[PDB]
């Protein structure tokens, strides 16, 4: 009956959400940033046993035969998609059903990522921004890295004024350039975002994270932005003032965290490209998917100079 | 009553266009490459006196009020748009009113370039292959640089079999790219496209031009193209494994030739990308124009270092 899942796990008494093993779900799709972030966590806090997940399709189809409507849907088998597997623990065939099965007035849209609760057979909470925190705290009773901290204390202040401007600027900022309808909407998003690259570029050039001598929640929301620049928003949402590949500090900065052990599961760049190039008609109509330059991320970096 | 404009000025007795001056009239966009290849010759020969030139605007827009046919029309006034000048010789209004003006057999498409003669009325040449060449030998009685040979005998051999797949690779791959409306034929010309790149790279790493130690017809060719990938082709026909920035050799080379004088003359980067991305509602439906890198072409380059 709930209009909106924005709830917690809690490691407090009388909690409707308590940090069992077994019990969640991580409903995504490699294609997107936001879900990506989710992914990341998991391997980096090493989540995987306590917290099981399953990627949609990246090319949206139609969730209905009654209406119309595009969006994230299931394979029917495992070998339907690589990448992609069946919805095993609902039997959904597309996020939007299970949006559906948890609540009949939500009122959000029927997006990734998805936490979901076995238990009680309904969703969690649908914020990246917060399926991360409770990622970064609550299951370290169970987490195969448990001192790892990715929003210490001491730096909450510093990365909160960080994830400000980042968002803003640079990880909603590239879908205000793409979904921009007008010249002048366009340019200030341009504008913006490429001062805060710029902006970043300084950073990097002083310390080896954004945030400091160490990696942070602030990294995370950055370098889901950035892995996608040079493939998507440099060519899909005509972000082309400057590629990543031209920014040597943030480049080699974006290597590094892929290079962090477990990193590099979470970036599938098929689905990325299938996905923005695929299920936009109005922006792309034919569908075509850009060569692109394939960089290697694995390559070395130059990031242990500091 | 011609169906096709391919005839050539000529120095030869009972010709009915010897290279006068003042007699001729070159139509062209600043966008198009094809037609910016006559632009360079124009001033390259010096034949600023010889043949004057008139620019239609970027933007298509619509010829007629009986049907909807869109394509290059001239401004009203010469203050209408910058770059852009009324057709003063004949009045016209539009690119396809000059050639209806010429012949009502007329079966090919209403593009530019065009020769036009002021004394019979009617068009010389259409074919910017062709326009260039008897710019570079026709006029040499009243050019002010008749010396300067761009095709001269001991190259010619060497100059028609780098245009060959120059041509196939670069110059016309590019529309390929942009124009395929399938995933393979796209990736055949993208793949087709950063071969010849490829091999563009590999010989101007060995000398200062692609037929040699001196300019010729096929830099002419070649750069029209290279002008224009960054900033058009390398978002618009999704031509983005590599820019041309990062092909060292080829990007300098362009600066090169971007500096020789009177070639910055002949590039309107304005034209060059309000047309592209102005002109293509079906590529591009709501107009956007990207930020683009805004490179300075008149910075230093190595190339002198042959
Ligand atoms: N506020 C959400 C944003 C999630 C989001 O925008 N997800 C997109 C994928 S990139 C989505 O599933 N969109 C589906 C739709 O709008 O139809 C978060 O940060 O987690
Ligand atoms: N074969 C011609 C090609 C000219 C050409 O394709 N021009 C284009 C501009 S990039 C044009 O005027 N197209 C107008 C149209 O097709 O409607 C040449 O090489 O000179």
């Amino acid at each position: 009956t709930a209009s909106t899942f924005r709830n917690f796990i809690s490691k407090e008494p009388n909690s409707q959400f308590p940090p069992e093993s077994g019990r969640y779900h991580l409903y995504v799709s490699y294609a997107c940033p936001w879900a990506s972030r989710c992914l990341a966590y998991l391997k980096i806090k090493g989540l995987e046993k306590a917290i099981a997940f399953t990627s949609v399709k990246p090319i949206w189809e139609r969730t209905k035969e009654s209406d119309e409507h595009m969006g994230w849907v299931f394979p029917a088998s495992e070998t339907e998609e690589a990448g992609a597997e069946p919805d095993t623990l609902n039997g959904a065939r597309s996020i939007r059903e299970l949006y559906e099965l948890a609540s009949t007035n939500y009122a959000g849209k029927y997006t990734v990522p998805v936490l979901w609760d076995k238990k009680l057979k309904t969703i969690v909470n649908n914020e990246s921004s917060e399926i991360i925190r409770m990622f970064n705290t609550e299951f370290n009773d169970i987490a195969e890295n448990a001192a790892l901290d990715l929003y210490p204390s001491h730096l909450q202040a510093q990365i909160d004024e960080t994830n400000g401007w980042v968002y803003d600027g640079i990880n909603n900022g590239v879908y205000k350039c793409g979904f921009a309808r007008k010249q002048g909407p366009y340019e200030e998003a341009a504008i913006q975002l490429y001062e805060a690259l710029d902006k970043c570029e300084e950073i990097l050039g002083r310390q080896r994270y954004i945030c400091g001598n160490t990696l942070s929640e602030a990294d995370i929301k950055l370098f889901v932005t950035l892995i996608r620049f040079d493939e998507v928003y440099a060519v899909h949402f005509k972000c082309n003032k400057k590629l990543l590949r031209d920014y040597p500090n943030m480049f080699n900065y974006t290597k590094d965290i892929f290079q962090i052990p477990g990193m590099s599961s979470t970036v599938n760049m098929q689905h990325i490209k299938r996905h923005y190039y695929g299920s936009h008609p109005t922006v792309n109509p034919f569908g075509i998917i850009p060569l692109g330059p394939d960089i290697d991320y694995s390559s070395p970096h130059d990031r242990n100079r500091f």
